[PDB]
RNA sequence: UUUUU
């Protein structure tokens, strides 16, 4: 496929991102907890967290004020070589909270760049998300002489692989692909000092555990190296998993692990299969920009998309049967307004950061509670607000019942009957 | 099922 190149001018590399919200403010009124031996104290500033000038500028660039909770608690351990686990709602600056210190990190104790050996591997669950953490992290290494560089699936392994054997500090990648880079010796992480698992519960779960296991058991792995795990969601027996791979870890949690944020307003419906499809126009006539409807298959997605689309409704849709390229674009024509509904599987329900995302609407209740705190966390981030309609279904989402009351109660929203 | 060479 051969994906577009991304253009270096300062205008398009600042031009991703959300705005903080009107409660922004309220992150510090969330409980914090810290477990681990000799932790660094929480820095309270970008200009006092012993970051690099070049790194810091990006950030005023990119128009942050205030580091967020886990910002404030990753960057001094993070900068002091130390493993850590960290747990922060969704839309509460993660990606910034581990690629700030390592991206200062290999300014401040410079090493040779090597031929296919990353000096920092960062791991991703989907292509999107990949690329996402890709352009963040050009934008805060933006007019440095570190070169990033992502390899993924769907796209021609020779642009890639040129890319790369031009020599990148910063390696994103989605497991797959990465593991072929390596089985046919092009990447290799002697020089790997920084591994990162962003959405980290889902990299261990059953689905990657093999393929992360290899990643970071391979033989060429540089035994002395940080391991980072991010994420808003982390069940005690996948933290237990994880363990295996950190060493003397510190533990940083903010809010309730796995709690949904606070400022998505949650509204769940009792509806019937076939009483969804009209009740979706019904709220998407009522108001339809910025508006993403999670559904349970792909043959799903594709069929509500066209259905949609044929009642005048700019819709377009995100899941694995379609073409990368098609990925891409979808998202892209999101971005800038040329369609105002994403029909999508939960290919699109971690971390992508839309501020166009304006309502996610769960057509399917998903089966597992997590990946329901995921999708609602497409909106509202950064202390803005944001609502989420979910169609629960008696006939079918009755187990994930007990999990959507805690999870609505813990969020401060209202808990209907009917879940009951 | 959904992701993931
Ligand atoms: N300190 C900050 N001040 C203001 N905005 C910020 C700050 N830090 C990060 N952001 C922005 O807010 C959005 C959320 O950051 P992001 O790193 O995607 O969060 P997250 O915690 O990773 N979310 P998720 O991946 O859904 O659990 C991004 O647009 C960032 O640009
Ligand atoms: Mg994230």
């Amino acid at each position: 496929y051969i994906p577009p190149e991304p253009s270096n001018d300062a205008i398009e590399i600042f031009s991703s991102g959300i705005a903080s919200g009107i409660h922004f403010s309220k992150y510090n009124n969330i409980p914090v907890k810290v477990t681990g031996s000799d932790v660094p104290q929480p820095i309270q500033h970008f200009t006092s967290a012993d970051l690099r000038d070049i790194i810091i500028d990006n950030v005023n660039k990119s128009g942050y004020k205030i580091p967020t909770p886990i910002q404030k608690c990753s960057i001094p351990v993070i900068s002091s070589g130390r493993d850590l686990m960290a747990c922060a709602q969704t839309g509460s600056g993660k990606t910034a909270a581990f690629l700030l210190p390592i991206l200062s990190k290999l300014l401040e104790d410079p090493h040779e760049l090597e031929l296919g050996r990353p000096q920092v591997v960062i791991v991703s669950p989907t292509r999107e998300l990949a690329i996402q953490i890709f352009n963040e992290a050009r934008k805060f290494a933006f007019e440095s002489y570190l070169k990033i560089g992502i390899v993924y699936g769907g796209t021609s392994f020779r642009h890639q692989n040129e890319c790369i054997t031009r020599g990148c500090h910063v390696v994103i990648a989605t497991p797959g692909r990465l593991l072929d880079f390596v089985d046919r010796t092009f990447i290799t992480f002697e020089d790997t000092r920084f591994v990162v698992l962003d959405e980290a519960d889902r990299m261990l779960d059953m689905g990657f555990s093999e393929d992360m296991r290899r990643i970071m058991t391979h033989v060429t792995m540089r035994p002395e190296h940080q391991t980072l795990m991010f994420s808003a969601t982390f069940p005690e027996e996948i933290q237990r998993m994880a363990g295996e791979f950190l060493k003397n870890y510190v533990f940083v949690a903010i809010g309730i692990v796995g709690g949904a944020c606070s400022d998505v307003k949650q509204t769940i419906y009792e509806v019937n299969k076939y009483a969804k499809r009209s009740k979706l126009i019904e709220i998407l006539s009522e108001q339809a920009d910025g508006t993403i409807v999670f559904v349970e298959t792909k043959r799903g997605a594709d069929f509500l998309a066209s259905f949609l689309s044929e009642k005048e409704f700019p819709t377009t849709s995100i899941h694995g049967d379609r073409l990368q390229s098609q990925r891409e674009q979808a998202l892209r024509d999101f971005k800038n307004g040329s369609m105002k509904v994403l029909i999508a599987t939960s290919v699109a329900s971690r971390g992508l950061d839309i501020k166009n995302i304006k309502h996610v609407i769960n057509y399917d209740m998903p089966s597992k509670i997590d990946d329901y705190v995921h999708r609602i966390g497409r909106t509202g981030r950064v202390g803005n607000n944001g609502r989420a309609t979910s169609f629960f279904d008696p006939e079918k989402d009755r187990a994930i019942a007990a999990d959507l009351v805690k999870i609505l109660e813990g969020s401060g929203q209202t808990v209907p009957d009917f879940l009951r």
